[PDB]
């Protein structure tokens, strides 16, 4: 099945997901000089006072953080979405070193990591069903540095020891993803896909200009995640991104000057 590795990472996905070869496949450069400032964008609105965190789940390809998405508890709206997209789970993407391990690049940089949090279009009353649908999806995206410590990370990488292996799953209960995100909400914006198969086309890109800081220790220990199941050969999992694919007829927008 799909992986990272070599003979079934990212340039084989097409033999099972031919979208993979679509026109609006995510991530791509972010190319900062071509962006276009988009006055009638609006400010994002971030609402994550009421999430409620559940569980954490090693998946095989990532670590999931889910929420209760049963109710408008912790949703994103404004920026270029209309409507209400509620938070489902956030997830990471990194490498096996700093140089590398973002899905976005901005101006070809690669950072050492990048968050995804996840959210659904509530008219579509469920994840699967959005999934279907152009507009379904929300994605915020959001760089992630090696230099000092995020605080507000120190709890999701304090219960990795207890879903090393892919299958493993724990409660988490109680997280604030408020602790994740960095002081601007300046953003870029472009339509494209999930990252990871069945890359469906599907998802309104928000990613952040700014960056987060975490410190070399919380990345390290992402780092001895394994892809594997538990009583299996061990395979570090690092190095679970997809490269930038074809821009194609699109625009990124930018919400900022």
């Amino acid at each position: 099945h799909w992986g990272y590795g070599k003979h079934n990472g990212p340039e084989h996905w097409h033999k099972d997901f031919p979208i993979a070869k679509g026109e609006r496949q995510s991530p791509v450069d972010i190319d900062t000089h071509t962006a276009k400032y988009d006055p009638s964008l609006k400010p994002l609105s971030v609402s994550y006072d009421q999430a409620t965190s559940l569980r954490i789940l090693n998946n095989g390809h990532a670590f999931n953080v889910e929420f209760d998405d049963s109710q408008d508890k912790a949703v994103l709206k404004g920026g270029p979405l209309d409507g209400t997209y509620r938070l489902i789970q956030f997830h990471f993407h990194w490498g096996s070193l700093d140089g590398q391990g973002s899905e976005h690049t901005v101006d070809k940089k690669k950072y050492a990591a990048e968050l995804h949090l996840v959210h659904w279009n509530t008219k579509y009353g469920d994840f699967g069903k959005a999934v279907q649908q152009p507009d379904g999806l929300a994605v915020l995206g959001i760089f992630l540095k090696v230099g000092s410590a995020k605080p507000g990370l120190q709890k999701v990488v304090d219960v990795l020891d207890s879903i090393k292996t892919k299958g493993k799953s724990a409660d988490f209960t109680n997280f604030d993803p408020r602790g994740l995100l960095p002081e601007s909400l300046d953003y870029w914006t472009y339509p494209g896909s999930l990252t990871t198969p069945p890359l469906l086309e599907c998802v309104t890109w928000i990613v952040l200009k700014e960056p987060i800081s975490v410190s070399s220790e919380q990345v390290l220990k992402f780092r001895k995640l394994n892809f594997n199941g538990e009583g299996e050969p061990e395979e570090l999992m690092v190095d679970n991104w997809r490269p930038a694919q074809p821009l194609k007829n699109r625009q990124i927008k930018a919400s900022f000057k």
